[PDB]
């Protein structure tokens, strides 16, 4: 089934200046960037954003992280495109990261993991109508 | 000194995935993206855009291919932006495009030639208004 | 319950420059604009927002006049906001529309006729996701 | 002649529950809404639009109030619209404004004055480009 997942590049991966490498990593495994947007998260947005871990530790040290710099904004679509996301972003703990992952070969910490990926389809909705309008989701043939 | 210019990339380099191949000839030369949309453009906003080549004969042409499928907007900032990006694209026409230029690497046809990059700073001024507002626009340092 | 549905101001609620009073017809009943975007939309966005319509005859001819000029898309917040919202529109034929309805007062005819209101809290989501992120809708308090 | 200037319903109005009146003060007086967009700005965004009080005593609290709630942005078109749209909003403090400006009838404090006009065209230019892109201004004509 062809799906839709949200994927940020956080702010490192843009001080880093591997956006393209990150891209690339994505529309060579076939996931398909249809909505993209460079922009500068405000509190309230990450806050709201990550609203259902508000209780977690980390919560206050995500968000300020998630808004120190801009990030960019992505939605991706391909088959079983929310775990194969999952699967090229790696494991959250980059020294944990497989081989080929982008956390492995671009993040900086646990903190600083270089990217965003919605945990599931159900997360997946709620996460891309917070960030786009379905008017700003454009899919396209890939040929040549 | 730094600029800003507008690039665009184009319905072809959507449809050849290589977007993140375009994004980093940018970003290993300088070039800093700091606005980037992805963006269906309407034949009213295509045409307004290229206001300036509306005598021209591939006007038409140009319009039609331009909204024929969603495209990649951008601002890049760097050190001589405007030409510097111009060089990277290569010559409009690949068959004669330089080796290692966006061009000859991913474009087809002179026609259909994956990137647009403003050809001057008066016209970058416009055609980044034209497609963002100020603040959509971000600047961030690198490492 | 408190709802959020969708309005649009169309074409000739702008030409006639009865925006305001459009607007003022929602706030004084209560419903509250947490969202506005003035907008001029393409035949591919007119066509997938109305899609559900696409084999009416009337499609065609609504997508044309929607495309026309630009228009001004509104999320009302409020209790029945649905329902209220339709109540304040007015029938869809302005002759047949009642006293003090937006339709009645400012409406041309069936087919100009000023404004669009979702017609179930089903289609508002839909609608509303179509036009608005989540982070571009916020609620404020009436106070003064 | 026609020129364009920058509205901004200040978080007050929009309590107030007065954008549509607001609206119709300007739309009956021949300036016509070119551009709206409702938004909540960031203390960055705030901040950046009005750097050039930056030095100003008031600047910190206008900063608080302007990002305390949703904001409504407006691009307004008409004859003589920069001080056209200065008129109608009334003077700053209220307490002085004339009968039937905006501010008059619907601010309550100087520091909560319910609206924002550009002050000068050239000032009106920056602060449209800061908050729409050019293609998010659509005239029209009236009946």
């Amino acid at each position: 089934a062809i799906e839709r997942t949200l994927s940020i590049i956080k702010p490192d991966g843009l001080e880093k200046g591997v956006i393209g490498k990150i891209i690339s990593r994505f529309e060579e495994k076939g996931l398909k960037p249809v909505a993209i947007r460079l922009q500068h998260l405000s509190q309230a947005q990450a806050e709201g954003f990550y609203a259902v871990h508000k209780a977690r530790p980390f919560f206050k040290d995500l968000v300020q992280f998630m808004i120190s710099g801009p990030v960019v904004l992505m939605v991706l679509e391909g088959e079983n495109a929310v775990l194969a996301n999952r699967d090229i972003m790696g494991a959250t703990n980059p020294a944990q990261a497989a081989e080929g992952t982008i956390r492995k070969d671009f993040a900086t910490s646990i903190d600083k993991n270089t990217v965003h990926g919605s945990d599931s389809l159900e997360n997946a909705k709620i996460e891309i109508a917070y960030f786009f309008r379905e008017t700003e989701i454009h899919s396209y043939p890939y040929q040549k």
